[PDB]
Parts: structure tokens; C-alpha cells; sequence
């Protein structure tokens, strides 16, 4: 296959369905990417992740550069080899988490300095170092290093951050291109910022398109602005991005959000909601999510979801999983996570199928009526 | 298959190898039984447990009667259906754990009263109620309800407890036989007591043989007396039990203990050591156990064990598992537990093969030289 080739096979309104071809495999879009926090998709073997239907997973750079170490993983043969996943892997830049989990972060035009929330040790992450770390990990889709603008944000603050991210985007681009092996085997995604402001989003989009990237992400929307607000921003933001390249909405994962996002032109998604919902007891069903810990499920012999075709719904009951979660057993988290990720992949498949068949709008309507 | 049929195919010294045929399947002996504490073999799907080579697992009655409830599991279709394991299941009587984990236990000739270490609720466990609970769970091999004698124990105290357990054994036997469906589809094992005293062990054995059971367990030896002492007791205790029936050493699982126990006539084993060793970081190898958390394994690309043929040793390195455990990831516990249980099953296979080939004594010598 080629280094990177995105092809749109069908459309309906702003929705698109197609594929991204990469050296390690093909990614069907719209796509949902399970998240591997510390080089592991929580409670699942890589084969199980693939069995759910996932074509690609997301690796968190921040965590990896700390816990095991970028240099160490490279010496061990790279992330794919390390964790046993041989398909594409998209890694975030680490910038976001550094501004969330890290402590005593010092930001400048050069990058960000911070103390690990583990060893308390210091680190200086920059566009150049972020790109290098993602290379060391052997990432297939590299995210440009940026600064996620806090919500709410004033027009001036949002402008400054956006302008800086755009400057950092250029640096990421040049850093990526100078590394021959990386530039030739991996792809680079730029990230649009600008908060909820249209003019800022347009400037960011022009600058990003000006730089030129393999894909474009809509950043800064996984900040708690509400679905209505998020949708509003997506309405005018996605059209600004180049149409012939993937559109990746970072950190958005609720099912209804995904459907609405695809209706607005998004091709890629990622979220820990599915995995975290494995331990908290939240299981996704076509009739809406349920909390398996609820007493009403203690003797429910039915599977998590009546239609889901995942291995969990074929073999175990709600009653058993209810028991497992309340008892704090690891198997509970394993079964809940496999189901939820399988559910998500089934959702993406139904979206891809309905787009290819020109009945996505109807699917969305049907989905919402039942889900809510 | 029959309700229960134990056949010895080969011998060497006191060691035996053969099979136990039961309705739900055949059990190869000597056998190692993975433990399912709360209706789950820690961090493993039933299929994975079977994939390691296990022919039977052990279910803990104490825990089950509390967390999910005996009556509830029966209404849900039984333990096999509940957890998804369709092969034989041996359940302990619950008496032991009640004297270990429980609180405010009141003991009498009728049974034992206690408060759950969970809800603090009270319960009265007796030979009759224990047998009933194991029936409700759908246990294939039922353990007689007894009183595990504390170590150290004076001759008089050990005698009284043993004599009482023998009285309880008769009650278990009658309770089991009165329940037609149970008596016809499940087996009942009596448990020998008597602490470290030969005459007490002999009395217990005669009484147990007098009652008549499908198998005989050597109880009271998983109390911290030391391998030397345990071996000493096994030397004169096992020969006391009927030769044509299985000999089950309860709670003994260290590899060297298993080998030495088989050399002394034991056919069945069980232990949480393998599972608990999954989280603590202890991995069994033919060169002795190792603690995967040790820094020397951070960049070790080799599998947990150079010879092990389990799925974990084929796919992941010590370096990766080292990372997983120190990072506290669920996958770490999953991989460590699959390997350790697979290692145990490989041990049992090597024991069965060496017995059938009349070279077990040599195998034991070779095993120890390398293991230690
Ligand atoms: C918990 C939600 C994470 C979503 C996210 N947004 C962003 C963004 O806007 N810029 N860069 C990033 O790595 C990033 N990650
Ligand atoms: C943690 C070790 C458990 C071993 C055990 N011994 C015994 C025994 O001697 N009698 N009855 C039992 O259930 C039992 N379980
Ligand atoms: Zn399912
Ligand atoms: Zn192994």
C-alpha cells in the first residue's frame, strides 16, 4: 500500500465514507479509534481489539514519554512490536495532556516545560521533540504539536493560542519532513484551533491548508461546551478544511456526538469513554446506555444488548457482568470493554453502510429515536 | 460418560497418573485446578482457562454464597452456565474461609455462624447447608463440610476437631445422598484431618473410608508448617487413604510442593498462587520464579519463559509485561495469569508424561536442579 491515500467512495450531505490506505493497513471511515493509554487498550489483548472491528488505535504520547519512555520503546522495536498491534496507530502530540495531567507547566514560544505527575521529574516538550517522540514510537499518523485553547476563551486569548498553534504546526511540519524515514512512512495531521469563533477557525484552516497536511483535525472541542455548541462550531468549521483529506474530531466519542459529527463531515473519532465505561459499569446499547451495576440487572439473563454481535453478548448475561463489576473483578472490565468497543465499531459500520447506501440521514433519525 | 470413574493408567513409586471421568468431562491426573474466587478465574475468560490446558476449576463456596448468592445462581441456571465454563467444577465446602475471612464466627456441633466480611450479615453454615449450596451451584465434585484444624495444634484439640469433622463427613455424605439429582450426577470427596499426628490421621482415614467417598482429600496441610513438615505428614498420611480413589491435597500449589506431593501419591491440586502471582508480578519459569517488576526486565525482549508454549510467551516480551505491571494495567494481570496457569498445566503434563513413561523420579530430580 502507499504511505497515505484517502479516498471517498460515497457521500450524503456533508457525510462521507471511504478509506485511508497506509503501509500497515487500510482504515475504513468514518472510523472510531480505541485508545491505548499506556501502550494498551484497557483490559484487551490487541487481537481482541482487532476482533471488535477496529482498523486503528490511538496511542497517547504524553503517557508513553513518561512511563516507559520514547527512547526505550524505540530500542525495544517500536510501539507496534512492543504492544503487539501491527496495524496503524495514531499518536496525539502530548501537548494536551501536559496541560491537563502534568503539573507546574511553564509555557513559551519554544514549547512547554512540566513535571511528571509520576516522578515529579521535569520535561521540555516542543513541536520538534513531540514529532521525534512520535517517530521513536513508530507512529503511523503523527499529530502536530499544538496548544489546546481552554473553554471558555476570549477572542484575543483564542487568537493568540491559535496563532501560536499555527506557528507550532509549521514547526511540526518541518520537523516531520526533515526526518526521512518518518516523512516517507508516516502521515502528519494538522489541528485546527480558534475556539468557538468562526473567523479564528477560518484563519486556522487557511494557515493549516497553507502548510499542507495529510489530514486535518478539529481541535479544542472536547472541552465541555455542550453538544449544541460543539455542533454549531462544527457546522461552519469542517467546511473550512480541505475536502479531499480526512477530518478528525479529537476527543469526541458519545454515540450521538459521533453521528452528529459525521453528519457534519467528520471522518475520524477517538475516546476513552468506551474503555472507562468498562469499569464504571456503563454499557452501550441501541436503546441507550445502561449502568450494569443497577440492581435491576442482578437476574437479567439477556445479553448487554439484544442485537450486538460481539463475543460478550453471545456468551455472557447482564446478570453475570453485573456480578463481576460489583465484585470488582478484572473479567468484568474485560467483558464490558470488549462489548463497548464492539458496539462502537458496529455503530461506525452502520454509519459507513448507510452512507454508501444513501440512507444515513434516515439511519441517524432512527438511531436517535431509539437511543433516546 | 459415567457420574464418576477414576482409573489409574500408570504408576511409579507412590506416583500415579490416570483419569477421572465425569459427566461434564475427563480430568487428567495428576491435575492442577485453577481457582475461580467469585465465579471467575481472575482476569481470564473461561476459554482462555481451557486453552491453558485446565480440565477442571475450583469454585469457592464461601464467596459465592455471599456475593451473588447460592439460590440466585441456581435460578440463573447454575455456576457453569453463569460463568461460561461447561467442564467439571470442584467446589470447596466454605468451612475453611468462614474460619479465615469471616468475622464473629460461632461454632457448634451443628455448624458455624458468621458475619459476612462484606455486608456484616449473619449466616449459619452446616454440613447440610454446605452440601445444598454446592448443589445449587451445580458443583461436579462436592467437598464434605469440615473444620480445618489450626497449626500448630495440640493432640487433644486436633483429635476433637478431627472427630467432629468425621461426624460432619457422615452428615455431608447423608445430605448428599438424600438429594437424588446430586447423588446421581455429582461426586463427593471426604477430607482427612488430624493435623501432623499419625494416629489421628489414621483414625480420620479409617472413618472416611468407613463412610466411603468418591475421592479423599488431605486437609489441614496448607497452614504454614513448612514443606519438610508437610512432606513428612504426607509420607504416612496418603498411604492411609484408599488407593483406588483420587487423593486431593487442598491449598497446595508451589511447583516444588506439587512435584513432591505427586511423589507421595497426590492426584489433585489447587491454589491461587498462580492467579495472585499475576498481579504481584511473580512469573513462573523452569529456572525458578522471577518478579517481572524488577528493573532488570525493563528491556528484556525474551518471553517470560524460554520454553513455555503459552500464547503470552509467543506474543509478548518480559519488557512489555514489566511495563504493564508497574503501570498497574489490567492487561498485565491478564498476561501474567494466563502464563502462570499455562506454566502450571505444562508442569502437570510433564508429570503425567514422565509417570506414564516411568521416568518421573528423574524428571523430579531434573526439575529441582534447574528450578532451584
Ligand atoms: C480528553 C479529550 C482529548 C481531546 C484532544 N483535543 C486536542 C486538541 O485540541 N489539540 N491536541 C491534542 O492532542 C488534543 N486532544
Ligand atoms: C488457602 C488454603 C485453602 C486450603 C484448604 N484446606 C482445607 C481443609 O483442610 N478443609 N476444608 C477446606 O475447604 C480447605 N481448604
Ligand atoms: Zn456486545
Ligand atoms: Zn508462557
Amino acid at each position: 500500500r502507499p504511505r497515505f491515500s484517502f479516498s471517498i467512495a460515497a457521500r450524503e450531505g456533508k457525510a462521507r465514507t471511504g478509506t485511508i490506505e497506509m503501509k500497515r493497513g487500510v482504515i475504513r471511515t468514518p472510523a472510531f479509534m480505541p485508545v491505548g493509554t499506556a501502550a494498551t487498550v484497557k483490559a484487551l489483548k490487541p487481537e481482541t481489539v482487532r476482533a471488535t472491528g477496529a482498523d486503528i488505535i490511538l496511542g497517547n504520547t504524553y503517557h508513553l514519554m513518561l512511563r516507559p519512555g520514547a527512547e526505550r520503546i524505540a530500542k525495544l522495536g517500536g510501539l507496534h512490536s512492543f504492544m503487539g498491534w501491527d496495524r496503524p496507530i495514531l499518536t496525539d502530540s502530548g501537548g494536551y495532556q501536559v496541560m491537563s495531567l502534568s503539573s507546574l507547566t511553564k509555557q513559551s514560544e519554544e514549547g512547554v516545560t512540566f513535571k511528571s505527575h509520576l516522578d515529579g521529574s521535569r520535561h521540555m516538550l516542543s513541536p520538534e521533540r513531540s514529532i521525534e517522540i512520535q517517530h521513536l514510537l513508530g507512529s503511523d499518523i503523527v499529530m502536530a504539536f499544538d496548544e489546546c485553547t481552554p473553554y471558555p476563551a476570549t477572542p484575543s486569548r483564542a487568537a493568540s493560542s491559535m496563532e501560536r498553534s499555527m506557528r507550532w504546526a509549521k514547526r511540526s511540519r518541518d520537523a516531520f519532513d526533515s526526518r526521512k524515514e518518518q516523512a516517507e512512512n508516516a502521515a502528519l495531521f494538522g489541528i485546527q484551533q480558534g475556539s468557538v469563533f468562526e473567523n479564528l477557525r477560518q484563519q486556522s484552516a487557511d494557515a493549516l491548508a497553507e502548510i499542507g497536511f495529510d489530514g486535518y483535525a478539529v481541535g479544542g472541542l472536547a472541552v465541555g461546551e455542550g453538544q449544541d455548541e460543539m455542533f454549531r462550531v462544527l457546522d461552519f468549521s469542517v467546511p473550512m478544511l480541505p475536502d479531499d483529506k480526512p477530518h478528525y474530531l479529537m476527543g469526541v466519542g458519545k454515540p450521538d456526538d459521533i453521528v452528529g459529527a459525521v453528519e457534519r463531515g467528520i471522518d475520524m473519532f477517538d475516546c476513552v469513554l468506551p474503555t472507562r465505561s468498562g469499569r464504571n459499569g456503563q454499557a452501550f446499547t441501541w436503546d441507550g446506555p445502561i449502568n450494569i451495576r443497577n440492581a435491576r440487572f442482578s437476574e437479567d439473563l439477556k445479553p448487554l444488548d439484544s442485537e450486538c454481535h460481539c463475543a460478550v453478548c453471545q456468551k455472557w448475561s447482564r446478570a453475570y457482568i453485573h456480578h463481576l463489576i460489583r465484585a470488582g473483578e478484572i473479567l468484568g472490565a474485560m467483558l464490558m470493554t470488549e462489548h463497548n468497543i464492539a458496539f462502537y465499531q458496529q455503530l461506525m459500520q452502520k454509519i459507513r453502510d448507510s452512507i454508501s447506501e444513501g440512507r444515513f440521514s434516515q439511519f441517524a433519525q432512527d438511531f436517535r429515536a431509539r437511543y433516546f
